[PDB]
């Protein structure tokens, strides 16, 4: 009940009832619990955390031997394991207890458990003044974490233009993958930024399919960022047949996950007219090997006629969108199945429940049958409804 009163009072940066309260014992033992748990953090994580300057300054002019002790922080709402103060004091965006920390000697390098390390943290909030501090102060542009998500591809998810823009001139490789094969490019493409996009092709980042298969075209197709698919269906490393996947499955997106079927349409005429716009070189429908009850047998509409009577068929348009998603997706993509048993929901609460079993049946079936070098998680099933690499 005495470590409890200096970690409270550390949390808390009330220094007065710290230095009275540590006069009383000497040297020996005021180091002895400054350096233990309450909960998995020590008095200093909890210090630098909070932005306690003066106090993280007073407990390192003492003892500071606890300066590398990762331990428990509270972030967002949540808790993260093993995390240094430096750690800490650069994902609050603490620049003064960042500083300090530095110059008492700690470790630029030290990472939480998931091996982010402070350069990563001041990425994610967007502390552009930290993030020139420790690269100015010998962090390492290419530690990821244990995902291999790089501190440049997470200021491109979170749109740090600045910061991206930052790290590029210090010479950060654009071309990094992560381990699923997620490139800077994707990070950009899934959270439509554009100008962060063009920004890294003035550096000759390369275009590349991920783990999935998918290039940040098709990444863009299906999150839905149009501004994405517009541009990179106009640039020049994209091919002819890439250019008209990447509308039909958007058009997909639109019909399931945007619920705008003239959007979606539109889409579908632009890439019907890019198949049919060269009579020398048709590019037609490839023809899956069989018909799928799921889809109520449907097949995909092959001319540019067929695409006028779908307007006023709202359920052919829905069975197009499948039929397109397991063509260009195929069926270990996780928004295959998923929008699967999104469509099967539709047509419970809409009576339809023939239909709705005979999706899910379906979506059961393609999960089971790609079982096993990627993940399967768990966290789109029907119990868990009612990305990792990109965390802090």
């Amino acid at each position: 009940d005495l470590k409890t009163a200096v970690f409270n009072a550390a949390r808390d940066g009330k220094l007065r009832l710290l230095t009275k309260l540590l006069a009383s014992k000497s040297k020996e033992e005021v180091s002895s619990l400054i350096s233990e748990k309450t909960n998995g953090a020590t008095p200093l994580l909890m210090a630098a955390r909070y932005g306690h300057l003066d106090m993280v300054e007073f407990l390192l002019e003492q003892c500071s031997a606890s300066i590398e002790v990762g331990g428990s922080v509270n972030f967002d709402g949540e808790t993260i394991e093993g995390a240094p103060p430096l750690w800490a004091a650069s994902a609050a965006g603490h620049l003064k207890v960042v500083q300090s920390l530095l110059n008492h000697g700690a470790s630029v390098n030290n990472t939480t458990l998931t091996n982010s390390t402070p350069l990563r943290a001041a990425c994610f909030d967007g502390h552009l003044e930290i993030v020139k501090y420790l690269v100015e102060h010998k962090a390492d542009l290419e530690v990821s974490n244990r995902h291999g998500h790089t501190c440049l591809m997470i200021s491109c998810y979170k749109g740090h233009k600045e910061i991206a823009q930052y790290l590029l001139e210090k010479g950060a490789d654009v071309n990094r993958k992560s381990v699923k094969g997620n490139t800077a490019l994707h990070d950009c493409a899934e959270s439509g930024s554009l100008d962060i996009m063009k920004m890294l092709l003035m550096y000759c980042a390369k275009m590349e399919k991920d783990g999935y298969g998918m290039t940040p075209l098709l990444s863009a197709s299906v999150t839905g960022h149009t501004n994405i698919v517009d541009f990179l269906t106009h640039h020049a490393q994209t091919s002819k047949t890439e250019r008209i996947n990447a509308l039909e499955l958007l058009g997909a997106t639109f019909v399931d996950k945007k619920r705008d079927l003239l959007g979606a349409l539109k889409y579908w005429k632009k890439a019907m007219n890019m198949r049919y716009s060269d009579r020398t070189n048709i590019i037609s429908k490839p023809v899956p090997q069989t018909l799928i009850m799921a889809y109520d047998y449907a097949k995909e509409v092959n001319s540019a006629e067929e695409l006028e009577g779908l307007i006023a068929d709202p359920d052919e348009m829905r069975m197009q969108a499948l039929l397109i998603r397991e063509r260009i997706l195929g069926p270990s993509h996780p928004d295959t199945s998923y929008y699967i048993r999104y469509r099967g929901a539709v047509y419970a609460d809409s009576g339809n429940f023939k239909r709705c079993i005979n999706l899910w049946k379906y979506a059961l079936d393609m999960q089971q049958s790609n079982l096993d070098p990627m993940t399967a998680s768990s966290l789109l099933s029907f119990a868990e409804l009612f990305t990792q690499g990109r965390a802090r």
